[PDB]
């Protein structure tokens, strides 16, 4: 049963690793390094060196058997422009392997994600291919030579196995990714936000009148072959936030006029601090979801009811568990205390 949480370095000034409630996971992701084009040699943030080495002993002293990865990548154009670089050329791809894995240990994580948004079309998909398929080959070569126990290797995937449903350029290869990693991390999140000019549930569980689901998603790996347990559950630990059109007009579908604060996204944290502040709460049992509103400010997120619901789904689906994106955005561990409580 994996409990996951990423933690991201960027939040350290207000959210140290020592803040992290350890005991309520098994594996918890330092977020993120760099690829470091054009060498690729890849590397924590200069001068963020000691933050990296603390991560995993500070993270141990409230669970001693809690495991760490380090997520190499993230989202953006640069991150994703990087990746395509660096996978259509064999000796950027050697020096990429070589420095990830002296990475991990170096810092003493037991494990290497790699954080590709995304390996579209087809040709990028054939080369993060090849990319794996040397990181796997050294990983093993690796542990027969220290002796110790091989890295552990995941990777994010997008909600579905396709990308992408609407227009179909390419798939993740399910028996490659199976045979070579320990597991996926699938983003079970972002379907809807101000992106959009309606107001919807941005993680849907289900929804009898749309294909943006979790559920259509973790159908569509679990379709094409996909182990359940090679599958965990992504959970936002973020709400995306809308500016209404019209105050008077509150519910899931309201006309909306552009992104909330802070940027069309709030931490559970900050959307706890808005209902105490007087916002109105709503759970949606149609899209198991909630929602938020008060004047002109709409938040769609989880909550404690929508938490539970996800995790004994994760649960009957048979699923590998579940991950939070991202642990500082709920600074008093609420919703991994109750997916924790829900999976045991
Ligand atoms: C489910 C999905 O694909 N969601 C994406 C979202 O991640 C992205 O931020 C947005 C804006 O480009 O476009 C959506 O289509």
């Amino acid at each position: 049963a994996l409990k996951v949480g990423f933690w991201p370095a960027y939040s350290v000034s207000e959210f140290p690793p020592s803040k992290i409630n350890s005991r309520l996971f098994t594996h918890l992701y330092y977020a993120f390094a760099e690829l470091n084009a054009p060498t690729f040699e890849v590397r924590v943030p200069p001068g963020s060196e000691k933050t990296a080495e603390d991560f995993t002993p500070t993270v141990r002293r409230l669970n001693p058997s809690v495991k760490t990865l380090i997520s190499i990548g993230g989202w953006g154009s640069e991150v994703r422009d990087n990746f395509a670089k660096l996978n259509s050329d064999a000796s950027a791809r050697q020096r990429f392997v070589k420095s990830s894995i002296a990475l991990a240990r170096r810092y003493g994580f037991h494990g290497l994600d790699l954080d590709y948004q995304y390996p579209e079309p087809q040709l990028e998909m054939e080369n993060f291919v090849k990319l794996v398929s040397e990181l796997t080959a050294a990983i093993r070569e690796e542990a027969r030579t220290s002796g110790k126990p091989r890295l552990l290797l995941t990777e994010a995937v997008y909600f579905h196995q396709k990308l992408f449903p609407w227009e179909v350029v390419t798939e993740y290869p399910v028996q490659f990714i199976a045979a070579g990693l320990d597991w996926v991390n699938v983003m079970a999140y972002d379907f809807h936000g101000s992106w959009e000019n309606f107001t919807g549930a941005p993680a849907a569980l289900r929804d009898p009148n749309s294909k943006f689901t979790a559920s259509v998603g973790i159908e569509s790996f679990l379709a094409a072959g996909m182990p359940p347990e090679k599958l965990v559950l992504g959970i936002p630990l973020f709400g995306r936030s809308w500016l209404l059109k019209n105050n008077n007009e509150v519910g899931i579908g309201a006309p909306a006029v552009g992104a909330g604060p802070v940027d069309g996204a709030l931490s559970f944290s900050e959307i706890q601090n808005f209902i105490r502040g007087g916002a109105r709460e709503v759970f949606d049992t149609t899209t198991v979801s909630a929602y938020a509103y008060k004047d002109n400010v709409w938040v769609g997120y989880d909550n404690q009811q929508s938490v539970a619901l996800k995790v004994q789904y994760a649960k009957e689906k048979r699923l590998g568990g579940y991950f939070f994106w991202s642990v500082n955005q709920d600074i008093d561990a609420i919703l991994p205390k109750i997916a924790s409580d829900t999976w045991g």
